[PDB]
C-alpha cells in the first residue's frame, strides 16, 4: 500500500530540511564575528591620533 | 508532504535574523559612548585655557 511508501520519504524530507537549516545557522554566525570586529576597528581608527606641539633645535 | 519541511525551515529562519539584528544593535549601544564622550571632551578642551597677567623680578 501507499502507507508504507509515504513514511520512508517522510524520514527523508526531515532529514533534508535539517540540512539547509544547519547553513543559514553556521553561516550567519560566521559573518557576525567579522562584522563586530570590523565596527570596533574603525571607531578606534578614526579616533586616534598624534599631535606635534614644538621642535627646538641646538 | 511539503507541510512538515516547511515548519522546520522556518524556525531556522527566524533564527538566523535574530543573530542580524543583535549585531546592529550592540554595534550602535558601542558607538553611542564614544561619540558622546568626545564631543564633551572637545568642548572642555577649546574653551580652557590659562593667562598670564603680569612678571616681576627682584
Amino acid at each position: 500500500e501507499t502507507g508504507i511508501g509515504t513514511l520512508i520519504i517522510f524520514i527523508a524530507m526531515v532529514l533534508v530540511a535539517a540540512v539547509a537549516a544547519t547553513v543559514l545557522i553556521n553561516t550567519a554566525g560566521s559573518l557576525q564575528q567579522r562584522a563586530t570586529s570590523t565596527g570596533s576597528q574603525t571607531t578606534n581608527q578614526v579616533s586616534t591620533g598624534l599631535i606635534v606641539q614644538s621642535i627646538y633645535g641646538m
